[PDB]
């Protein structure tokens, strides 16, 4: 078995989709291995790059493919060079374009977080063995971070492992464990802009729908719930457009479907406080009761959200 | 008739397109036949990976091109290998990322269900048959289905099956039959999302629209039908802005035209009360008994919808 | 003049592109001629795929370029192979995506009809003849088309003619007319999701409109329309952005222009009722001649629409 | 000097992009030269193809490449072939489809008018020249006009010219001069479309946002005015998102900042006729004067726009 | 080590996207050194031509990859050529289109200002040196720039650098450093759009808001901020929609959330002014007190937003 010793340089990661639940990861790959000794130009090691490297393998150069595990579509390598030691060292050097796919529970959507993984694994050999990974994520930790989208929490964390395929051919009697290196990359996302230009501004109008029970009549009560009505109407389809598209009920959309449902409680209070009382009494102690109290019931029920 | 045993691997079904009826399928495809036995260096099987494949080919090994029938657009395909036993067996493994097209019937959009299907074919061999063909559809029945947006029912269902083509040349006297390899997987959509976002808030406006009636005067009834109208129109750009895209009338639709209809004929309810009765009575026996029967008259049209 | 069988299969017809006049054609093309006899293997008809098809153009083989006049950008063509049979007779077969254009008036939106075209030509020789067109869209026409888009009406009309190129080389003293076919399927778009969840509301709006003419003050006449204004102007919003996109004013369009000018001359109306007599008289003449006028004017000038 | 005689044959000039300022322009491109005799098969000339063109180049044969100077990445070639002349005349045709870039100003965007270039340049020759530039930009002048997006007014105009690169190599004594073909197209958008379904409504919505000082109260006045600011915000979106998206202030960006301005100058003389005078008089002589005269304040700067 | 002279014409510097931190760069790239002379045809430089130049390098030219070390995927290069001096010199020239990465802080988004760089770095050679940089950013500065959406401030800069790579192999005792080219070229973001479409009527919209104190009711007052609510939640939908998309607050954003903010304390201070005195006084003396103040507490939070 073959020892390969690899090593991941990851640039950056951006792009991530929320529908289909990708990122992209721009960097390099490096993987060495020691094969038979061979003579080169005078005695130091020969470079090969891009074009060149496939006529080497045409003359019988063994480089075996790595292939990105849970890579969504095949990736985009720039450049790429073979390093042909005498001694017999080899090592492969890619720069590589690609997007990841990982299961990313965005549930929690301003205040979530996610780890960005990849995973690598012969595409071929079970007889040939990843002896260790680096990865250099040397991406910043303390530059800018309260300016950046995401956070990154700490080193990214390796493990070198063996997938057990079961269903295989029937010629190999036990050879059916392959080398897979894994790495994650755990982040934190910022929620300081969705702080304060989506949840202050749904806070400001659910709680300034409150104050419709400081109007004095009853008709001026009632119609004015529509026009909030509308207004959170126009607030969910502001927030559902410019924020990330999910088939997922955040946190900002139970927000959302709680002021929606202050605003239908409300017109229900407002239409009870006129007809529950006999002969036409406006129960006056109901609508400046609630006129501190359904603040306060709002409140109870968020907390409960956080049970 | 050589015999050829496929296995499909799918990875991940994701990326519906509505308006195209489309969807994408990552994963691994392979194909095992068995030829003239070959001598191997040593005598183990040797693999040819990617570029070197074609190599055999210009040597005179047969490889057969399969075509996916139902694909989009030629897909991409990653690595791809062949394992060439001395044998004579010869096993084709590739990764491949594609489009594919079935009918998708929308209509009932927030549950409505789908079967995804990969339809197999050999491009230019009849006197080839595939044997059998075993898929991998170990995605999870029981981790994630609840958070995940489909719900698959079951392992998928496979049919091989033959294709008889009329419009053909002259000289095939009776070879006009094909191997088609058919595996299909049926999915439920996951209707939380929409119920609590979208169908639960248009229910909450259909509902309170019915609350104007609960005014006192026939000017504030009437105003205020217009405002509740504006509420509609909103709601409705909401739900197509938002929504997968489709030419088709969906439930939700239907949802929106209903709650259109109530409105409007609220008008007509508020301004008939209004000049129904002679010397300007108000027939306040309509307002009071609509005030209830207009909310149930939704409810028993909504029954028959499910007729 | 070498004799060119030529034989196209249709598989879909998708993704219309309304700004760029241009859709999508999947489908087979199948070419056939015959040469100088050959020396087959064994003596059956030898297949050639893909990769292999240019080396046998490069040790020879006549393989004729035919390009399709009227596609948009370079199609992607999926496999391909050349079926060489020993008495001379070559066949080439190829399954190909494309984006085709043909000038497409969408004036008549929701009613409109289109006719899809393929147009096929050699690209370099007129000494070259196609001898037949038969074309297999052989897609549904009594299965789905009520659920379907679009309506084929027939089948495809086909038409090999000659077009004249005068602008050409000067060394040509009468080589310069190539041989065209012509494809031609015509659809008509099914306007039933447009009419319930477009022209429907539209009308109940317009319509709803006109009730302002109910309200019995002339400052709830005024002020109402404003709030009746914004709901035409929200859905102007809607119908544009969910419809597709289109720098030609289509018949909702002209519905649409048609609820602002109906919306701003009851504004003229509802202010000349008030300052048309003498002495502060407020015309009810007008206002409950028009509250039945107003609609009829609306339909009147709708008739001559279709003039 | 190489005599080169080049044809440009447009198709089709469309996908313009107001953000990038790019249009994509598909057709062919011919370019002719006369090099030494040669020995062709027989004695015609010889058609060469696609892939086997540079069989032909790898051989010794002069092709020179002639750059889009202008093009936005590299453009998507069709089919291309080489017609090769017993006399020495070589004959390269290809088609083409590709992006390509101007200086183009929007500012007087439903009414503008925009030239199309195409620059052509040979990409290492300056001892090569072009002899004669012909375009063949037959697309429709009196076809389909008014139906059309954009009005060729006249056919292309050429000018082949000398472009003096100064900053160059140290080893050319005076040779740093290299031919340029210049296609130019001139063209104007057909405003009929924006005209009535965005300038029209626009004037109605700014026309009838005067008809607030036809109401009788003050408190009517003010409060009316919101709603009609609504309205413009409301027509403002509309507009900046349906209309191609521009960073520079258009005709109809004018238009929206009048309306603003309008009903903001309304709301102002709304307030100050009731403040205006002494113990509370409203100053009936201003409602009523503006009444007419704030339509004609608008019609007198709108004409100074024009300046 | 070699000497290695580069030269980098930038023709165009487009599409940034807000989201990834990137843009779009157009141009060419020449690079220049001397080796071992040659015999070239005659005696005059030879030139090799795109699918021409591998065939040189399967020969044994050495030909080093230059890798653009910020850019994002593998760049669109156009047409490529080499230049081979007798006397040893080679010039490798080369039109590109890539996509490069830069930190860019746009959360003064209308006033902000970046800085486009490319790093240039040899992919596989440290013991070569990049001798000298000249960038010819030659597009205009005083041509169009007031009608352009970006300001070049100065010529570019430029800057050859060694970067010191510590994670390397075992073998290299001391040859870990590698040359890079770094260009930068400032520019400053021309806020005329921006400002009279966005920024002018957010004031204008904001200064009216305050109108609502002119209102003599105090029904008036309360149901009107209502209005005047919803407007600001449309313009904040139509701000974030049109203008380009960020994870970050922009000073737009500030001042949209300013705007939030003014309304909800009116509300507060409308509501105040009703309950805040004994037996049911009005305070009189708050709403004409703040009927000017408030528009002054606005003015003065914004002068500290700059501090």
């Amino acid at each position: 078995p073959v020892d390969v010793s690899v090593s991941i340089f990851i640039n950056k990661i951006y792009g991530v989709n929320t529908l289909e639940q990708t990122y992209k990861v721009d960097g390099y790959i490096v993987a060495q291995w020691t094969g038979k000794p061979r003579k080169t130009p005078g005695d130091k090691p020969l470079i090969v790059e891009n074009t060149q490297i496939e006529r080497w393998i045409n003359n019988g150069l063994w480089v075996p493919a790595l292939e990105f595990i849970n890579v969504v579509g095949s990736p985009d390598t720039g450049n790429k060079r073979l390093m042909l030691f005498p001694d017999g060292r080899v090592i492969y050097n890619a720069r590589f374009l690609g997007s990841f796919s990982n299961d990313m529970d965005f549930r929690l959507f301003p205040f979530d977080r996610q780890q960005f993984v990849l995973e690598l694994e012969p595409f071929s050999y079970n007889n040939q063995q990843l002896r260790f990974s680096d990865i250099q994520v040397y991406t910043e930790n303390i530059d800018n971070e309260e300016i950046d989208e995401w956070w990154i929490r700490g080193k990214a964390s390796t493990h070198i492992s063996d997938i057990r395929y079961d269903h295989l051919s029937s010629v190999q009697p036990n050879q059916n464990e392959f080398s897979r290196i894994t790495v994650r990359i755990d982040a934190v996302r910022n929620p300081s802009y969705y702080l304060w230009s989506f949840i202050l501004p749904l806070g400001l109008i659910i709680a300034a729908s409150w104050s419709v029970f400081w109007l004095e009549s009853f008709s001026e009560r009632l119609q004015t719930s529509f026009t909030l009505m509308l207004t959170v109407v126009a607030y969910a389809f502001y927030t559902s457009n410019i924020l990330p598209r999910l088939p997922a009920t955040t946190v900002i959309d139970q927000m959302i479907i709680a002021g929606y449902g202050s605003i239908f409680a409300a017109i229900l209070l407002i239409i009870f406080a006129h007809h529950r009382q006999a002969n036409g009494v406006e129960d006056d102690l109901l609508i400046q009761r609630c006129r501190l109290a359904f603040p306060l019931g709002f409140l109870a029920i968020g907390c409960v959200l956080v049970i």
